[PDB]
């Protein structure tokens, strides 16, 4: 369940949060594939709610009517292909699995979901499943709401409701199989994966007893006897009782620390400078790297709602973002995964963004296709961060340096930091207030090479800046505060 089950010489998987299958399947053929991602995380492919207030919000997705592969996103078939299409360019695809619950117990009954199936969350009945009430822990929540009230409370937590969403009674064999026949259904169509939504609000033997039920990935792609990649959702910040090395038993784990951290360090907050990222992973209290998922905000946070409040960085504060996930990916620590929005109207009122609801780019309802202009960037509102050349470039940097130890490392006691992998790649960064000019120390071989992040290798050239690497490996380096990117990063492949 550790591993990611990419190709051998991809590091990365990329969240297409709330693209419809057919842009994925193309983009995995237009741009995934050549440019080297490992694979695609992408939104819950079952058959959800469809909320009309607010207007079909991004959130309506993670309130399930049924396991039949009907959304927004397109139906089975179009899934089906997205997945075989990605899989023969050797681009894996990873479900977003929504098991904890079914939807809101308030929603009213009807046929108002993807695609007409009926549901009574009201009497507990979900016949397309089909579930009814003793499928659910209503008898088991001990709160006098219902809902959890508390997360000091690792019962509570378990066994009631997150913000009214019907739990689903895990302890029984019945609903165990259920959820297996869904997730086995994907994994025979092809997907190499599954991030386990709301991990911290299920028992870790719950999880197992599922996992014990999955099939082995589908041997026309992959090697006899590959194990699904798991990586669980748990939001542990260090103050409660749930911890997620409760779950390093069934896969890896999303390490929310890593992001909240980051942010914090790169926007200088309470004194912290990137001189202290020397020591950055295990050392600052994080889960073990071969169990860690990490990234530098995800679809909750990017827009205040999950864990890491205000110090999470995003698309919207570019500079710092592409240094944040520049870092990411040029440290050795964890599984990177690199997230990719759209654009909404964030407004803020007292502090808070009163649009945080607001869905995918779409007309009358219907998603907005992903529309590539002649730049490489996108249309239709879609940010396409992966499509930056900053972060894409970074993605390759990962790939290239693969395996290699962490090096050379060299700080200015403030915000100018700098260190390489063994001798495949080396990376700069000037956070201070003040320019940066000095020879340091690379690790790698003498010549010249192209700077990935002001530019490319094209035809034996370099588009932006040059770095000359010297008999002994050193190499001056010149980033101005002002620099439209205040770092730069050469390597083996980058070499002219
Ligand atoms: C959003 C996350 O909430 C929890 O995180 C808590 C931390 O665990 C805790 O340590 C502390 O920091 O507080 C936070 C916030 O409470 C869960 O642990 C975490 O799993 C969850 N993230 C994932 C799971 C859910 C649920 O599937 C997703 O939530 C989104 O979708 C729901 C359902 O639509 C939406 O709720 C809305 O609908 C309900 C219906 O009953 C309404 O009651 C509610 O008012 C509506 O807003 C959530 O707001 C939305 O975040 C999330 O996307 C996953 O990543
Ligand atoms: C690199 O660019 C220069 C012009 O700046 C040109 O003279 C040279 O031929 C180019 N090299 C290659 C290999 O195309
Ligand atoms: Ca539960
Ligand atoms: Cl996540």
């Amino acid at each position: 369940q550790y591993s990611p089950n990419t190709q051998q010489g991809r590091t990365s998987i990329v969240h297409l949060f709330e693209w419809r299958w057919v842009d994925i399947a193309l983009e995995c053929e237009r741009y995934l594939a050549p440019k080297g991602f490992g694979g695609v995380q992408v939104s819950p492919p079952n058959e959800n709610v469809a909320i009309y207030n607010p207007f079909r919000p991004w959130w309506e997705r993670y309130q399930p009517v049924s396991y039949k592969l009907c959304t927004r996103s397109g139906n089975e078939d179009e899934f089906r292909n997205m997945v075989t299409r990605c899989n023969n360019v050797g681009v894996r695809i990873y479900v977003d699995a929504v098991i904890n619950h079914m939807c809101g117990n308030a929603v009213s009954a009807g046929t108002s979901s993807t695609c007409g199936s009926y549901f009574n969350p009201g009497s507990r009945d979900f016949p397309a499943v089909p579930y009814s009430g003793w499928d659910f822990n209503d008898g088991k929540c001990k709160t006098g709401s219902g809902d959890i009230e508390n997360y000091n409370d690792a019962t509570q937590v378990r066994d009631c409701r997150l913000t009214g969403l019907l739990d689903l009674a895990l302890e029984k064999d019945y609903v165990r199989s259920k959820i297996a026949e869904y997730m086995n259904h994907l994994i025979d169509i092809g997907v190499a994966g599954f991030r386990l939504d709301a991990s911290k609000h299920m028992w870790p033997g719950d999880i197992k007893a599922i996992l014990d039920k999955l099939h082995n990935l589908n041997s026309n792609w992959f090697p006899a006897g590959s194990k699904p990649f798991i990586y669980q959702e748990v939001i542990d910040l260090g103050g409660e009782p749930i911890k997620s090395s409760d779950y390093f038993g069934n896969g890896r784990v999303t390490e929310f620390k890593y992001g909240a951290k980051l942010g914090t360090v790169i926007r200088k907050w309470n004194g912290e400078k990137m001189s202290y990222l020397k020591n950055w992973g295990e050392g600052w209290g994080f889960v073990p790297s071969d169990r860690a998922l990490v990234f530098v905000d995800n679809h909750d946070n990017q827009r205040g709602h999950g864990a890491g409040g205000a110090s999470i960085l995003t698309f919207w504060d570019a500079r710092l973002y592409k240094m944040a996930v520049g870092f990411m990916l040029a440290h050795p620590y964890g599984f990177t995964r690199v997230m990719s929005s759209y654009r909404w109207p964030r407004q803020f009122q007292n502090g808070n963004d009163v649009n945080d609801w607001v869905g995918p780019p779409n007309n009358n309802g219907v998603i907005k296709e992903v529309t590539i202009n002649p730049d490489t960037t996108c249309g239709n509102d879609w940010v396409c961060e992966h499509r930056w050349r900053q972060i894409r470039n970074m993605v390759i940097f990962r790939n290239v340096v693969d395996g290699q130890p962490f090096t050379n490392w060299y700080d200015n006691g403030s915000n100018q930091v700098a260190f390489g992998r063994g001798n495949r790649g080396f990376i700069v960064f000037n956070n201070d207030d003040w320019s940066f000019s000095l020879t340091l120390q690379t690790g790698l071989p003498a010549g010249t090479y192209c700077d990935v992040i002001s530019g490319d290798k094209i035809n034996g050239n370099c588009t932006g800046i040059k770095i000359y690497v010297s008999d002994d490996g050193k190499a001056h380096f010149s980033i101005s505060n002002s620099a439209e990117d205040p770092f730069i990063a050469i390597h083996a492949e980058s070499k002219l």
